């Protein structure tokens, strides 16, 4: 039997039955509300498992042998789940927690598979390599959280109410804090949205109207999970701004409490926190992964007829024509839209039949004329014939979905689309089994939530979904829980974590959402990166001499730089309040006139200097000429008529003025040279994404076109009734007796391949799919009003799309950028781009500053008692003792909140005095270390300066007490304390390498972000002239706008992080009533509170693509310096 035990164990069929058993148990777990019948079934499963529990142990047939077998980690899962089932069969008390653990039986899928255990053993390796990075990011987030703790102590909590605190209640009258927190029906709701509008003391925060007073005292943050006080909450908020998830909303709320200035903080953070930390995580994961992969019916009749048709075969000569016919098929299907003319659609079906007959006849002749057995052989022609069969099925909704599948043969004449095909192959091939891990992991968490939250999801529903109904993302089902796990895999958690916490409870909801975020994102990361790696007279001459001496000299250069900077500032003063001061209005008029004159002058000078050949040889000189010609047209239209009708068309192009800056600056021009190097590598990938999105957009047209339109009667703004009030756009007309009802399509939808491309961008950017998916699935019929969830499985479209549309397209994109950039490092005269000659020098000097072989250790004082001082000092003990002292200081610095209690205030002040006393003592002992500690190590000058500064703090506090009290400066006075903790960089060597690498790569990053600043400038003035007077919508508030240049710069800043651009686009794209009405009374001549959809999409899409290219360049600079460190 023991012999029989083994000879059944190694038997393969036994393990395959095990695997199928596991999967069936899985499907029988996934159910919610399990019928009681099914209940008996689970008994059986236990038996099955337990029976092997026999075989496994019985293959050992011995005590020590069976314990050696259990000694394996994977079989521990079997032992545990089987004994759990046994004890549950024995006795129940049962709080239903025991019903959840049955999910881990899924992990047995890992150790039954020959590679799953291998892959998951591979994963834990990269996370252990991620050790130093994890330490740096937690310390960095703690530092920034202390910054934000002292900066925004309860600062978020400010709200606007009606006026209170009137007179002699003594405080209990409104018409103390009790009724004030009871007030929220008094809170000033952010118009058109569900939000209490913040405010602040500063003359920058969100300002309330008449009838409202602004006071910090508020009930709570948005749901208590945002706030910056209570350092744990600040750690959460800075976690999200490290992940940038919904970071725009916290950005808005902060800058509507505190004031716009503090945005510096955010960009600092978003330059350090999100950007840099995430990029390092990327770098280390990729490095460890590449390492791991490196470690790895008559005779003459038959003859004559075969040879006649062979003579036919002698000239196919239709392949390019057939390819054009395929492209014409795709086009013919593409000229499809919402309201198609009758005879139009008749012709379209006509051509449908045309193309079908064409390809069907072609295949019918080819398969018979070349070889039936060969067309049995080559699978390519086989799949062509498959699509033939599918066309036949259509001819003799979804019936169209296959007609597209031919475009892919282009991949043989088009190599990079073959590369996309190889990529999606590796998504199932080389690393494809890795993807199974993802599956399983999703499958685990996909259910681990519902049984923990779904029941709760099912009952406090009024807490999580305001519109009384199921929420848009619940977990009660298993589809919806797959969608939550998916969205979280898409880096968008906290906006559903607030839900999960507001239903059930903080502890477990955290433990599961942080778990899914970290775990699943690490897996998605390893997959992403595995893909990226598997993708691998004489007076004439005299005057000319004067001219060279003029223009080549530093004085003219610096003067022209001063001119161009003043012209850029001129542009910057094109705000909407020019009318507010008349003087500046003619001031800038004369300014512009001087600019035109000096620039045409220097144009002439360059002309005679180089002559037209060397002049128009330069592209930058070409650009300068184009701009100056625009200015010439402008000035002549000013002087000699011909204006005010239609160069008011060429009027705004003046905003491109700063485009002259790139030529003369040493840092912009070089990275711009780099980007023109990326156009030959981005055009092809743009075209690949163009085709590979045209497919999906056609598909969404077939399934979707027209169905999106629903919107509303002008009463509310939210989609109409499915019960109904209206089902039909031809049934709302019977109610349009009053125009209050509007049947409008959603601002971005599938009515073309154009708006299809737009909705596909908004989806695969993840910022603004909400209305897309919602009004996509909810829709049922071609013009049937969307029933609240019907056709619900159409999420499967986006999901499928999203995978490609993000994890391959973007993937492939990044791919070609690397090699190109990689190849750019080869033939370039240098090894790393983005560094000027002087910047190369500076980087080499900064690196030589990284000397690890030290100098002479220390001069002994020879003073006996100073010898004892030395004997206690230069040892490692005193250092780590001081280190624990500074860490206890750290925790002293974490505990504080706002308005804690006066006793706590005094206690913490006294503890600060205690610690600074400690540090003065250490400072005097250090200045007397031997003699020279004040200059032997910069790590000691740091301690000296922080001691003196700490002393300055206490004295400053005393001065504030005795002579005067300031308001926010007081806060800075109490602020520099964080510097103390920074010594850890002295202790920490890993962080001392990482932030050092950041310093190393700060030059190239300065250049790239400088170009970024210039582009923000161009676009911000571009909008200030173009995007003015737009209506307020959800993304475009009162403060983040385009009215001035500051607000424009703040908006375009957030959009520099590809965030919010949905919410800023939606107020632009809109056209016509109700929201947009007779254009506007504008102080400017340009009328309209409305946006221009053409140029709106142009502006925002182009900013996204450009800024995204600059940002990828930033990322690659970071990573290349990272590798050059090691
Ligand atoms: C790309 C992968 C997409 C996978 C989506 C699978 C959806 C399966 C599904 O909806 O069945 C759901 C259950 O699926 C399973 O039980 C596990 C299937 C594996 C039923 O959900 P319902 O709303 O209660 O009806
Ligand atoms: C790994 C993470 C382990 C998570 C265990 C945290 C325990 C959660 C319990 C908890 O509620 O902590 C509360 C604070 O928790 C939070 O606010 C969020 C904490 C987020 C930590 C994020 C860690 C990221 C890991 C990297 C206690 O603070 P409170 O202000 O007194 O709130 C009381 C009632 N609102
Ligand atoms: C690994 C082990 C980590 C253990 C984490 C269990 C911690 C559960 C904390 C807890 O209290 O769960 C409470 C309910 O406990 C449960 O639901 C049982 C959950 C069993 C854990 C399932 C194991 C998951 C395995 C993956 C809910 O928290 P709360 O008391 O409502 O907090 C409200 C405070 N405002
Ligand atoms: C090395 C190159 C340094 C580049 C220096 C200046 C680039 C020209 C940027 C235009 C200055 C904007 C002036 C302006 O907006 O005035 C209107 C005032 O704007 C403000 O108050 C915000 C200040 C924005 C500073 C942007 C740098
Ligand atoms: C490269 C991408 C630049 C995209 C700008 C070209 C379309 C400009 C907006 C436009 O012409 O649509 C005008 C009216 O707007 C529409 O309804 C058509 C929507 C077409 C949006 C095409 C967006 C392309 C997105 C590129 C994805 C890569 C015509
Ligand atoms: C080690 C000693 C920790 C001393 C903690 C004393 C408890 C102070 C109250 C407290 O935990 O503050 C709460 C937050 O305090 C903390 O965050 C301490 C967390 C220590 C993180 C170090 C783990 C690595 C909120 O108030
Ligand atoms: C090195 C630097 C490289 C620079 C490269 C290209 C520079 C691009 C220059 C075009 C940018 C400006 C285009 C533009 O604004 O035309 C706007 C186009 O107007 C439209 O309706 C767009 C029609 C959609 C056609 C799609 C393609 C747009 C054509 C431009 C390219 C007109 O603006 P506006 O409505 O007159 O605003 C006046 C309010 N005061
Ligand atoms: C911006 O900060 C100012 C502080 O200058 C806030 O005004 C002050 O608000 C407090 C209440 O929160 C007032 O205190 C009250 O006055 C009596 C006077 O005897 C005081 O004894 C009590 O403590 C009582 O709470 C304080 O008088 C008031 N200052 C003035 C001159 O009205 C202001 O509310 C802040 N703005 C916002 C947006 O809340
Ligand atoms: C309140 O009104 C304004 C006050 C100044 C403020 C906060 C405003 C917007 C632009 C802001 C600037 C964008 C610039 O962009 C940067 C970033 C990159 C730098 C290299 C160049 O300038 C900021 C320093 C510059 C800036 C962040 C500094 C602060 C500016 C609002
Ligand atoms: C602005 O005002 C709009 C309003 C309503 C207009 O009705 C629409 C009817 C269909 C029409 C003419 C328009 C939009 C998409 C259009 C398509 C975008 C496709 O994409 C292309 C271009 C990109 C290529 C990669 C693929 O094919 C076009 C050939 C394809 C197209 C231009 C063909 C014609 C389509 C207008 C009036
Ligand atoms: C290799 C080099 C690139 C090249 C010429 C190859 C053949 C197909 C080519 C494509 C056909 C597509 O046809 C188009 C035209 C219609 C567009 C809507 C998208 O697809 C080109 C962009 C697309 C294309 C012209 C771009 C370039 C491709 C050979
Ligand atoms: C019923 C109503 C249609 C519906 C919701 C259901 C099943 C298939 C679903 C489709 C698979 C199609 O194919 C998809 C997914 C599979 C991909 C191969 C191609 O595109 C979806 C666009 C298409 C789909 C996801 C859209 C919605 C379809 C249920
Ligand atoms: C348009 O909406 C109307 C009202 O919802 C529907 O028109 C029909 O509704 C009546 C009432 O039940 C039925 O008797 C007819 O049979 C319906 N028409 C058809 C063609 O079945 C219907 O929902 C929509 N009809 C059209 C043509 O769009
Ligand atoms: C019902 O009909 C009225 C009259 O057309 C609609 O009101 C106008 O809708 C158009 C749509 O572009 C706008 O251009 C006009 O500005 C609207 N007029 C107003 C009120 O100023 C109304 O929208 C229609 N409602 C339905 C049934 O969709
Ligand atoms: C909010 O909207 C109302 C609607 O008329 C408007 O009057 C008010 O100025 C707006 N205020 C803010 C802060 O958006
Ligand atoms: C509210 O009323 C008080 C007292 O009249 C006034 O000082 C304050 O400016 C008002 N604020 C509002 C309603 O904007």
């Amino acid at each position: 039997v023991r012999r029989a035990a083994v000879k059944i164990l190694v038997h393969s069929l036994f393990s395959m039955l095990i695997m199928c058993t596991i999967l069936t148990n899985c499907v029988f777990m996934a159910q919610h509300d399990p019928p009681p019948w099914t209940k008996y079934v689970e008994y059986t499963f236990t038996a099955i498992y337990t029976f092997e529990s026999l075989v496994k142990i019985l293959a050992r047939g011995f005590c020590l042998h069976a314990f050696t077998f259990l000694r394996d980690p994977w079989n521990w899962l079997d032992f545990s789940v089987i004994v759990m089932a046994y004890t549950t069969e024995f006795v129940d008390g049962n709080v239903s927690a025991l019903r959840t653990f049955r999910v881990l039986r899924a992990l047995k899928t890992i150790s039954v598979i020959s590679g799953l255990k291998t892959i998951v053993g591979a994963l834990i390796q990269s996370v252990k390599k991620l050790a130093d990075v994890m330490v740096l990011t937690v310390f960095c987030l703690s530092v920034f959280a202390l910054i934000g703790l002292q900066l925004f102590m309860g600062n978020l909590r400010h709200k606007c109410v009606r006026n209170f605190t009137e007179l002699n209640g003594n405080g209990s009258v409104e018409a103390s804090l009790d009724v004030y927190l009871n007030d929220p029906a008094n809170y000033l709701l952010k118009n058109g949205t569900t939000d209490v509008l913040l405010c602040g003391n500063s003359s920058d925060a969100g300002t309330c109207p008449e009838g409202y007073r602004c006071l910090k005292a508020g009930e709570n943050p948005d749901h208590g999970y945002t706030s910056f006080d209570s350092f744990a909450w600040a750690f959460l908020a800075l976690f999200r701004l490290m992940t940038q998830d919904c970071w725009e909303r916290l950005y808005q709320q902060t800058l509507r409490s505190a004031g716009k200035i503090y945005m510096i903080f955010f960009m600092l953070v978003i330059f350090l926190g999100s950007f840099y930390l995430v990029n390092l995580i990327l770098a280390v994961v990729a490095m460890a992964y590449e390492e791991q992969n490196q470690a790895t019916e008559c005779c003459p009749l038959w003859m004559s007829i075969k040879q006649k048709v062979k003579f036919v075969v002698m000239d196919p000569f239709a392949d390019l024509t057939i390819t054009m016919c395929i492209v014409l098929n795709t086009l013919f299907m593409a000229l499809e839209h919402y309201n198609m003319t009758a005879e139009f659609e008749e012709m379209l079906q006509v051509g449908n039949l045309v193309f079908t007959g064409i390809f069907t006849a072609e295949m019918t002749f080819k398969i018979i004329a070349l070889d039936p057995y060969y067309y049995f052989q080559q699978g390519w022609n086989i799949f062509d014939s498959i699509i033939v069969i599918l066309s036949l099925m259509e001819l003799g909704s979804v019936l169209r979905s296959f007609r597209l599948l031919r475009v892919f043969k282009l991949a043989k004449s088009w190599p990079t689309l073959n590369t996309l095909i190889k990529i999606i192959g590796n998504s199932v091939g080389a690393l494809g089994n890795l993807t199974l891990v993802l599956a399983i992991i999703v499958f685990i968490f996909a259910v681990v939530g519902m049984q923990l939250f779904g029941k709760n999801y099912s009952e406090l529903r009024h807490r999580i979904s305001d519109s009384g109904l199921l929420p848009r993302w619940h977990m009660m089902d298993f589809f919806h829980a797959f969608l939550i796990i998916f969205r979280i895999l898409c880096g968008e958690w906290i906006e559903t974590m607030w839900d999960c916490m507001e239903v059930s409870g903080q502890s477990l909801c955290l433990l599961v959402f942080l778990l899914v975020m970290v775990i699943g994102n690490l897996v998605v990361l390893n997959l992403f990166l595995a893909l990226l790696l598997s993708s691998f007279g004489k007076v004439w001459w005299r005057l000319r001499k004067t001219c060279y001496r003029i223009v080549e000299h530093s004085w003219f250069e610096t003067f022209i730089i001063f001119m161009i900077l003043l012209s850029s500032g001129a542009l910057a003063f094109e705000d909407i309040y020019l009318e507010e001061r008349k003087t500046i209005k003619v001031l800038l008029e004369y300014a512009d006139k001087m600019f035109t004159y000096v620039f045409v002058l220097e144009m002439l000078l360059k002309w005679v200097a180089y002559g037209f050949k060397k002049y128009f040889t330069n592209a930058w000189c070409w650009l300068d000429f184009l701009i100056v010609d625009v200015s010439l047209v402008s000035l002549v239209a000013n002087t000699l008529g011909f204006a005010e009708m239609g160069i008011k068309s060429l009027r705004t192009l003046r905003a491109l003025r700063p485009l002259r800056a790139l030529s003369r600056f040493e840092g912009m021009r070089v990275v711009v040279n780099a980007l023109v190097g990326a156009i030959p590598s981005i055009m092809n990938v743009l075209l690949v994404c163009l085709i590979f999105w045209l497919i999906f957009s056609i598909m969404g047209v077939n399934l979707f076109a027209g169905k999106f339109g629903r919107c509303i009667n002008q009463t509310e703004g939210d989609l109409p009734l499915n019960y109904t009030i209206v089902n039909n756009k031809s049934e709302c007309e019977s109610f349009n007796v009053t125009g209050e009802l509007y049947w409008t399509k959603v601002k971005v939808n599938f009515d073309n391949v154009g708006a299809g491309y737009l909705a596909l961008l908004q989806v695969a950017t993840f910022k603004g799919w909400m209305d897309i998916m919602y009004a996509a699935v909810d829709s049922r019929g071609y013009e049937e009003q969307p029933q609240w969830e019907d056709n619900l499985y159409m999420y499967i479209y986006f999901v499928v799309f999203i995978i490609f549309g993000s994890f391959f397209t973007l993937n492939l994109f990044i791919g070609v950028i690397i090699d190109n950039f990689n190849q750019q490092k080869k033939k370039l005269g240098g090894q790393d781009i983005f560094m000027t000659e002087e910047q190369k020098k500076y980087y080499n000097a900064m690196k030589k500053l990284g000397s690890k072989k030290p100098q002479k250790p220390i001069p002994r004082p020879l003073n006996k008692y100073q010898g004892f001082i030395f004997d206690i000092v230069t040892k490692q003990a005193f250092d780590v003792t001081i280190m624990f002292l500074i860490c206890l200081n750290m925790v002293t610095m974490m505990v504080e909140t706002d308005d804690q209690s006066p006793e706590k205030v005094n206690i913490l002040a006294k503890i600060n005095l205690l610690f600074v006393a400690i540090f003065t003592g250490e400072c005097i002992v250090k200045m007397a270390a031997l003699r020279h500690y004040y200059f032997t190590n910069s790590w000691n000058i740091f301690d000296f300066v922080v001691v003196i500064l700490s002393i300055v703090g206490t004295v400053l506090s005393d001065i504030i007490q005795k002579y005067f009290f300031s308001p926010t400066l007081f806060r800075v006075i109490r602020l520099a304390r964080i510097g103390r903790i920074l010594r850890l960089i002295r202790g920490a060597k890993g962080i001392r390498t990482l932030l050092f690498a950041l310093m190393m790569s700060l030059p190239a990053l300065f250049n790239i972000g400088l170009l970024l600043f210039l582009v923000m400038f161009i676009y911000s003035i571009f909008g200030m002239a173009n995007f003015a007077y737009v209506k307020w919508e959800a993304g475009i508030d009162d403060m983040f706008n385009f009215q001035t240049f500051a607000n424009s710069m703040l908006c375009l800043f957030q959009i520099t992080t590809s965030a919010g651009w949905d919410g800023l686009l939606s107020p632009i794209l809109n056209t016509g009533p109700p929201y947009c009405d007779p254009n506007l009374p504008n102080s400017n001549g340009s009328r309209g509170n409305c946006g221009s959809p053409a140029v709106g999409i142009l502006f925002f899409t182009t900013y996204i693509i450009i800024s995204f290219l600059i940002v990828v360049n930033m990322y690659i600079a970071i990573i290349l310096e990272n590798f050059s460190v090691a």
